[PDB]
């Protein structure tokens, strides 16, 4: 059933595991990614950027999300909005039926970004849908500050992580003490070997890809860490798995027989992190609070 | 808004154009067609096959399709079923909320594809449902005006599609048995439909020989062919090979022009561009362009009415 933020990292936090957060654009990336969370019975967070919504034209994905939620009742699924801009930009996303949306306003100064978040957090629990915000690394003190000043649901922090293809697992422990919330690792995506060896092998030019070891990762979900924002790993095992397709058999045209396989792609490759990041099983432990009930948390 | 066939056809009859159905697997694709369609102000069918609807686990096909209904609530779609075989798959079909089924039963002999095409008809009729059947593909043998006429009688469909020299696939083969379907057309009274109708245009086909492609012989129906056609009582053209190309070519091209591409929007998104753009030239010379403002859609409830 479509869950929230806070019952779903609240969950992983108590019993200390995270549960991986995947960006999704099409129908494709979500059946493979349901695949893998429904064989693991793990619970979900499916996140659109902006720029998803946007190459979906916004319907396209609010109806394949609704899909998902139908076909897999019992899955407790949250549909996370990811890097939000605006107040106008979450509300687009909350209206689109989201149970989650992240407010980035990392970039601003503390005082506005405490301001531009204590905005959408305003909007938000006034609705049942949970905020995620950003602050810059991240100093534990003002981690513990803006928290107390916005009252977001989980902080994305920044322990020396980024996007595309070790860390502060020190301050880590600092900061979810000190906030006492969910803390959510961005650029995590960790760049299997398979995966971009596929890719390299079959045309492509990724040479110097790497990302965070899985291990690097799961250090962090003991310190707290609850959420793994993942995206370019999807991403290269889909192409990778076209590419494949494309040379071996170039009479090939139909969009399933490359599509298919790349769907199949990153399913096999989110079953390891999935298993890794501590969620597999508990999608059955709780029952999930709806939107209108979740209104009385605030 | 959701269109009937029989309410579509039955209006590019009369107009004497041709609708234009093509097969949908997935997001891209319906995006593809739609931008073409509101583009050029026309009507459109979006066919969903058996294996198109297991490819996308039904729903997720059923939720793209109402996307596009809900985002585009003036152009008239038709969502329909494309060569169903059972009773049961026209059953699924209808229950995911589609307005047309083509009951497929080509295949059987005369009296047994009516029989199975009777037991659709009354299913999908006692809800509004439109159903299309086929009876009769290339230097074919070709199908009987007479017989067509005692098929349609006895089963009442909303639609047929005819063998008239086409077939299905990129590797058809020049010319169609027009002839035929200008008698059938008067004979049986009703809407035509041409299957296996894709172009294999010289521009999506050159694009994937030229990006790692092998298509090498490859040939479909020229576009002036089915002009002729459509003029002679054709109103539904059945295209699907020739997006499935257009996708592949563009993917193609961004792999090797390049190749540390790996977003799935960076050659899905071209894929979708190229899908439009071959659907253009091809949707006004079917004639239907600037034609989804006429008529008011009926919807299914209320087309319970005419039978
Ligand atoms: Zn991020
Ligand atoms: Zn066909």
């Amino acid at each position: 059933p479509l869950c929230t933020l806070r019952q779903m990292l609240g969950e992983a936090r108590k019993h200390k595991y995270g549960v991986g957060a995947f960006n999704v654009n099409n129908m494709e990336q979500i059946q493979g990614i349901m695949k893998a969370v429904v064989q693991l019975k793990s619970p979900v967070i499916l996140q659109c950027s902006r720029g998803a919504l946007k190459y979906s034209d916004m319907i396209y994905l609010k109806k394949l999300c609704e899909a998902a939620l139908e076909k897999h009742p019992d899955i407790p699924i949250c549909i996370h909005l990811d890097h939000g801009d605006t107040l106008e930009s979450v509300k687009m996303a909350i209206d689109l039926g989201f149970s989650s949306v992240m407010i980035d306003a990392s970039h601003h100064p503390f005082d506005e970004n405490v301001r531009i978040t204590k905005e959408v957090v305003a909007y938000a629990h006034a609705r049942s849908v949970s905020v995620e915000a950003e602050l810059g690394l991240t100093e534990p003190q003002d981690a513990k500050k803006f928290v107390e000043l916005t009252g977001v649901d989980a902080l994305a922090v920044a322990i020396g992580t980024s996007h595309g293809a070790r860390l502060a697992i020190d301050r880590v422990k600092t900061i979810s003490d000190l906030t006492g919330i969910p803390l959510v690792m961005h650029g995590s995506s960790s760049v299997p070997k398979d995966v971009k060896d596929m890719i390299n092998k079959y045309g492509g030019k990724m040479p110097d890809a790497v990302g965070v070891p899985i291990e690097s990762i799961v250090h962090a979900i003991g310190e707290g860490v609850c959420k793994i924002n993942v995206d370019s790993d999807s991403r290269m095992a889909m192409t990778g798995a076209i590419r494949k397709v494309f040379v071996e058999h170039p009479e090939k045209f139909d969009p399933r027989d490359y599509l298919g396989p790349g769907r199949d792609a990153i399913t096999e490759m989110l079953i390891p992190k999935i298993k890794a990041f501590g969620s597999a099983g508990h999608a059955g432990d709780y029952k999930v609070v709806s939107l209108e009930e979740a209104k009385a948390w605030y």
